């Protein structure tokens, strides 16, 4: 996979697209329906701290995790059991992560997630992003796009 560096990933981001084998885990309510506040690392990006947001009922429920980087350049963190998370595509403004949740139950859900530094893909991001859950074996109709329902950053 792909290291990411201090520099790339310091700041704020917000989730444009989730998209997940178990739907449940990412479509309103869902565990997984992580919207993206703010990254920050340090030293060789060991340390990741994710800031984001779920909603429950109207309102925002704010959450931080601290990814571990291991050597295979996978993070691991508990939030809704345990995560495996890595790097697959990264541009300035826009990175997929890919990540395994086990949760409590031992259900094994594998997610896409996209986050921006922009509110939209283009058409060729979007056509990327569909052969990758292809790729990993995740329905494209489960795909949730969170930008017309982010409202904890503004």
């Amino acid at each position: 996979n792909l290291d990411i560096s201090p520099s790339e990933v310091n700041g704020d981001w917000r989730t444009l697209y989730i998209v997940a084998d178990n739907v449940e885990k990412v479509a309103e309510g869902g565990s997984l329906r992580a919207y993206f506040q703010h990254m920050e690392c340090g030293d060789e990006c060991q340390e990741l701290k994710i800031i984001f947001n779920v909603k429950l009922d109207s309102e925002c429920q704010t959450h931080t995790v601290v990814g571990q980087k291991h050597e295979d350049g996978r993070y691991t963190t508990d939030y809704s059991g345990r995560n495996y998370f890595h790097v697959l595509k990264k541009t300035d403004d826009i990175i997929f992560f890919h990540n395994v949740n086990v949760d409590e139950s031992g259900k094994e859900t594998n997610v896409i997630l996209v986050a921006g530094k922009r509110e939209d893909l283009n058409k060729a991001q979007k056509q990327e992003l569909r052969k990758l859950a292809e790729e990993y074996n995740i329905p494209n109709e489960n795909t949730q796009h969170l930008v017309p329902t982010d409202t904890c950053n503004q």
